[PDB]
């Protein structure tokens, strides 16, 4: 699994369950191009996404959907959504976990990248 | 100053200066359109990117050079920029500070928004 | 001003108003002395704790009392406060901003250290 | 495992690891009295603090030897350690994780609190 997604809920003290998190890649025409997609579990992970073979290098998009997830809670955000922008680089073997802690206008966002 | 944009460095503990930021503004056709950019001061604050009169309802995205700032400081990071996108004005004027605080390989953001 | 407290509300994005701080010093038989108190403003900010006469090298505290903040709202919070430590001023004297970003169950916290 | 704390490096982008980690209880008398303590894992991790029947309601104190860890990476920080304090609430079963994020003049803490 060299990506995962794990979303995390700062008002609830959990996982933030059921958010849709849509992954792009730029394309050589520099717009980005769907490449998988979810919804959290109840652990708040995304697993699955992608395999080593088709996660190549080049520059990703992660959004995380958090406007709808506020809505849903009856909670007023302020963003349309949480974006990620990365370069996957090959360096040796590699693992990319991107964390998200959630409140209605603040998000944080870390990388863990692991071999 | 309806919309302020404000960068600190948790690494060195300072204000992020002379960061680049872009904003864009959602056009009709669901394009992102140039709205302002700047650049952040020994403060680490930008201020003046538009007017009341200018900033009206929208879609705004405020994208902030991280990785330039960071590549300068000899750190090869993880994020290109951190992207900021909003739905502002669409309750009347508000002020708006975008606040962002950076790591190598993190970043936060939080809006403070008041009614003037 | 040496030592300046600020506090933003991540649920409503706003300045944390009325907040409870209360501020330490390590004396030198280990005890935490109360070294100064306030409550911030309407601005989120607190300001005049101290003078740069009267914060010496030392090891400080500062506990943010951030649950009751929280309880006012309606809010049941995971943490009794937001307790900051940290040495001060054993390079000769810094001007400290002490910044924390609060949500129920999660609070950020980051220093901006400058040189006068 | 009703109480497990992570420890992630905003700098490295990696778990953090070998972070001493103390945990107290606060006593009658109104002092901490020692609870538990380890070192984090490879994974940034550490398990097998204590066991629901010893944690019982009352107010804790999770301490993070953060200064030690940035000193050991040759980089300066800010803080003498973080400190996460909260109070154990029976309320139905509950497991609690204590997160923290550590960069050297900045932390961010967060509770996962689930059943
Ligand atoms: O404290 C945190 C904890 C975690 C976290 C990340 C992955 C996990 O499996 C987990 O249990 C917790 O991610 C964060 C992610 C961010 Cl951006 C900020 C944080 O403070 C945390
Ligand atoms: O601690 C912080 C402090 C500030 C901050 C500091 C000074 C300001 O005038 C302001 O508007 C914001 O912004 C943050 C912004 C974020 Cl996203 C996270 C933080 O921990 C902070
Ligand atoms: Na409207
Ligand atoms: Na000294």
């Amino acid at each position: 699994c060299p990506l995962m997604v794990k979303v995390l809920d700062a008002v609830r003290g959990s996982p933030a369950i059921n958010v849709a998190v849509h992954v792009f890649r730029k394309a050589a025409d520099d717009t980005w191009e769907p490449f998988a997609s979810g919804k959290t579990s109840e652990s708040g992970e995304l697993h699955g996404l992608t395999t080593e073979e088709e996660f190549v290098e080049g520059i990703y998009k992660v959004e995380i959907d958090t406007k709808s997830y506020w809505k849903a809670l009856g909670i007023s955000p302020f963003h349309e959504h949480a974006e990620v922008v990365f370069t996957a680089n090959d360096s040796g073997p590699r693992r990319y976990t991107i964390a998200a802690l959630l409140s209605p206008y603040s998000y944080s966002t870390t990388a863990v990248v692991t071999n």
